[PDB]
């Protein structure tokens, strides 16, 4: 943690690291100093004390198993797309919810095995006994909580108990909303509100959903990024995929398509029925209540046009 405090970022990056596309993928070496300047752009220079924040950063990035995907890579692209969003939509978030968010972005799949939920529940892994729904979801909100108790860890020790209970609280609702099966409920029921035009922003219950919805708009953002990155990333999410399907058959159960290695040439049309059925329609209810976060739409669009591509033979 000691390396990262002189670290300052290059003025070159400044510019590009308030972008919707940006790609972190370059820059292994100032991912954490990358977390700690955006922390400190949307929140304030001394919003925790350096000491603890650099403490927690390298403490979260040593909690990040060697997954092909669910790795430390993931969490810093899911908190970048997080600050283009709160630094597009400032004024209608607090303090609070700017730092949790960011937070809460860094730490949402912390301690991940390269594991489903659906896998989990039905082989009686220990956490599907301990959680029923959402159980990796509740394991990463523990592991965040066992991360800020650890000795010159706690960021939030500076906040009154009501803050602190506040904060944790919407990490918690935020670490929770990336389950992606509570996504399409979610999504359904802010269609619903944006139409009819009862969407209240001062309405807790209203704000809970469209923060699960930014939520869902950046763990997805792989799929916003330019084509030769989100061909790349595809890679690592079958990878994980496919070595899940692995331990199925071993176990005596058939996997399915996309967690299968035998059925790789199922791939260009598995993607365009994720990008129509879960991945446009998120960028699309997002641009509805939140219009600064409309490059998300459009480079999901560009990446479905280029799954169209692969799937008519003109890769
Ligand atoms: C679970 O069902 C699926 C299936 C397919 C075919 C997917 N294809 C994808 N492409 N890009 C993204 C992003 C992405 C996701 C979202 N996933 C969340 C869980 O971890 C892996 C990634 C997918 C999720
Ligand atoms: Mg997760
Ligand atoms: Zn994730």
């Amino acid at each position: 943690w000691q390396g990262l405090m002189q670290f300052t970022l290059p003025v070159r990056l400044c510019k590009e690291i308030e972008l919707f596309h940006f790609d972190i993928g370059p820059f292994e070496n100032m991912w954490p100093g990358i977390f700690v300047y955006m922390v400190h752009r949307s929140c304030g220079t001394s919003c925790f004390e350096l000491e603890k924040l650099c403490r927690f950063i390298m403490s979260v990035k040593k909690n990040y198993r060697r997954v092909p995907y669910h790795n430390w890579k993931h969490a810093v692209t899911v908190a970048h797309c997080m600050y283009a969003i709160l630094q597009n939509n400032h004024t209608l978030f607090t303090d609070l919810e700017r730092k949790g968010l960011l937070i809460a972005c860094l730490c949402h799949d912390l301690d991940h095995r390269g594991f489903s939920n659906s896998y989990l529940q039905k082989f009686d892994h220990p956490l599907a006994a301990l959680y029923s729904t959402s159980t990796m979801e509740q394991h990463h909100f523990s592991q965040t909580v066992s991360i800020l108790q650890l000795e010159g860890h706690n960021i939030f020790s500076t906040l009154s108990s009501s803050e602190y209970e506040q904060v944790l609280e919407i990490i918690r609702k935020a670490i929770i909303a990336t389950d992606l099966a509570l996504y399409f409920g979610n999504r359904k029921q802010l269609e619903e509100m944006y139409q009819t035009g009862s969407l209240n922003l001062n309405n807790q219950s209203h704000r809970d959903r469209v923060i699960g919805l930014m939520m869902t708009a950046c763990d997805l953002c792989s799929v916003t990024k330019l084509w030769p990155v989100t061909k790349l990333t595809a890679n690592d999410i079958y990878a994980e995929f496919w070595a899940e399907g692995d331990e199925m058959k071993k176990l005596g159960i058939q996997p399915i398509p996309m967690m299968d290695r035998d059925k790789k040439d199922e791939v260009p049309q598995g993607q365009l029925g994720f990008y129509n059925a879960v991945a446009i329609p998120c960028y699309t209810t997002l641009t509805q209540i939140l219009p600064p976060t409309e490059p998300l739409l459009k480079a999901c669009r560009d990446n479905l046009s280029q799954w169209e591509k692969v799937i008519r033979g003109e890769e």
